[PDB]
């Protein structure tokens, strides 16, 4: 019944075309953390070091998760995984943290629908499951997409506890709206 | 057949998991209350700014985006569980997530039948709409793990050992057999 042309552009939606919202969305959230730091004059090293608790990742960990959720999840159900960017984790500052997620952005922006067409039964299995696995379709459901939004919540907390004036339309971004 | 048992599986079936996660949470959140000695009322009234809603809100609002988002996408609006926001108790919220669990139980893949095309409009839209596909991808899915997540970091602020894995829940785990 079609089911691959299905599987495969759902899959592509969830993740190319809604990750890449999402990040987009998580710059311009940087863009009210920037304006809060001029405004308050709080030095944007105080933020990127901020962190919900002690034993838990601060907000440059958290984007750089973010980032590599999304990038290591399109790459992991498109077969693709030895073809990924690699980073080095070395990002202090916004600057470079914009550039991580540019390049995110852009690796996202080459792939399509096709990409997907084995992705729902690929065989996913990490490093650390003793060669379980799920396939594509849990993993991008129970794994990649519920840690993607995990990581750029958290980030967002730690924006908003610090007294950054961000809000869910923030978050969300704009919706592609219909009149009737 | 078609996005019907994918959107089922992505709101339905994702979104139970996650409650269940939630309630789940909870049981941490109360040993933690009883081993340091902190009221429970004082982790349900926490939250991570001043002006951003509490811990009771966050789980409200959490089982309100998978209810109300299940109704929009299914096109029964008529009945649905109804709460008015009262509770102000751990055993209040864990009736309310149970109630949630409930509804969306009753649902099947049948029920989805038309809702990728199904066009979805919110009170304060001004008649603009959504189709339930964009609305699935677009605002359910990313407001549902929003609350749940800040739900998690008010715990975890507060010294609740929740971790990656409380929030996820159990993994269905195959082993290889080709």
């Amino acid at each position: 019944h079609h089911e691959n042309l299905y599987f495969q552009g759902m899959l592509y939606d969830l993740t190319v075309v809604q990750f890449s919202k999402m990040l987009k969305n998580l710059n311009a959230i940087f863009d009210k953390a920037e304006a809060f730091a001029e405004l308050k004059k709080v030095d944007m090293d105080v933020l990127l070091n901020s962190r919900l608790a002690a034993d838990q990742f601060n907000l440059i960990r958290q984007v750089q998760i973010a980032c590599d959720t999304a990038k290591v999840g399109v790459a992991r159900l498109t077969g693709q995984l030895e073809t990924a960017p690699k980073h080095d984790d070395s990002e202090t500052t916004l600057a470079e943290l914009r550039q991580r997620i540019a390049s995110v952005l852009t690796y996202l922006e080459g792939f399509s629908e096709a990409d997907f067409a084995n992705a729902a039964t690929i065989q996913i299995s990490q490093p650390r499951w003793q060669g379980k696995y799920l396939t594509g379709y849990e993993f991008a459901i129970e794994h990649a997409i519920p840690n993607l939004y995990f990581h750029i919540t958290t980030a967002y907390g730690i924006l908003r506890h610090n007294g950054v004036e961000v809000g869910k339309k923030d978050y969300l971004g704009a919706m592609p709206y219909k009149a009737p």
